[PDB]
């Protein structure tokens, strides 16, 4: 098995999900995530989605093995994937400043990731809605673009038989990109197009991520988290619920975008994901067309 093949060579990331090690396998990196035992049912999700489902994309985090394996003579459940040095996007970000061609080309792969996941193909794959995107759910490739990770809360539907799949996860998402629905609890649960525009909200939080870190003028925002001025870290479900169902708040856009042609495009973009009522959102597809525009 893969999992016997592979030296663990320093820790890269780590979670109430468990940890990601940097592995060598074959003589290459490869990023090793053991789950806790706590997490078992999102490896096997993940398991899932990669095994039964064509997932093969320049912006979907690419799968090489998934194992069972021990460890201190107890079992560990191992997802093994390819390994991208550069690192998440939300580390990256704090790293480096991005001009018009870097951060347009980062937002893009994103959109292409997602709209590829929520786009049932036929001749092929069922849709597919993530339900935790996030900054560090992605990952930045050496050419600049990003990959998507994580799928161990996807939900699938297919039009042959107008199967919901949902999945047996008791997991929920972070909290601090939780869509306003999901955070007053009236999201429906039967329908697939909901948890599509619970992950469009997320884009739109991630697009505001990067938008900020674009350089115009000559200056650059900070990298911040979403919402970060007003909830701490770690926010409970209530923190959330309180700033965005009832305040309604929403990210602020710095007054220099509004001076710069793309930055204004991105601002109406994420605009459009925020919108408290779930059916007014874009969808992934609509925004890839704007964003291979500008
Ligand atoms: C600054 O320190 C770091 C340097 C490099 C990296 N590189 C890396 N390479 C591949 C995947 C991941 C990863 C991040 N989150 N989840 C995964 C993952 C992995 C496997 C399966 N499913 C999700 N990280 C991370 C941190």
């Amino acid at each position: 098995t893969v999992a016997h093949q592979i030296t663990l060579l320093e820790c890269v990331g780590k979670g109430r999900y468990g940890e990601v090690w940097r592995g060598s396998w074959q003589g290459e990196n490869v990023a090793v995530k053991i789950f806790s035992s706590r997490d078992e049912k999102s490896w096997f999700r993940e398991t899932e989605l990669y095994n039964t489902v064509m997932l093969r994309h320049e912006n979907i985090l690419g799968f090489i093995a998934s194992d069972m394996t021990s460890r201190h003579s107890s079992t560990q459940l191992w997802l093994i994937t390819h390994y991208h040095e550069m690192g998440s996007l939300y580390d990256y970000l704090q790293l480096t400043t991005l001009d018009t061609v870097s951060c347009l080309r980062i937002v893009l792969s994103i959109a292409s990731g997602l709209a590829h996941l929520h786009i049932e193909i036929f001749g092929g794959k069922p849709a597919i809605a993530h339900r935790d995107l996030k900054s560090k759910n992605i990952l930045v490739k050496k050419n600049g673009q990003c990959c998507i990770a994580d799928l161990g809360l996807a939900v699938m539907h297919s039009q042959s038989t107008n199967q919901l799949d949902v999945g047996n996860n008791p997991r929920v998402g972070t909290k601090r990109y939780m869509a306003p629905e999901v955070l007053d609890e009236t999201i429906q649960v039967d329908c697939f197009d909901s948890y599509k525009r619970v992950d469009i909200w997320a884009f739109g939080l991630v697009l505001w991520e990067v938008a900020r870190r674009m350089v115009s003028n000559g200056i650059v925002e900070d990298y911040k988290p979403p919402f970060y001025d007003v909830v701490p870290n770690d926010p409970s479900f209530e923190d959330m619920r309180k700033v965005v169902c009832v305040d309604q708040q929403r990210p602020n856009i710095p007054n220099r975008w509004f001076s710069d042609p793309t930055l204004t495009s991105l601002a109406k973009l994420m605009k459009e994901c925020w919108y408290q009522n779930p059916s007014a959102r874009l969808t992934a597809l609509r925004i890839k067309k704007t964003l291979t525009k500008i």
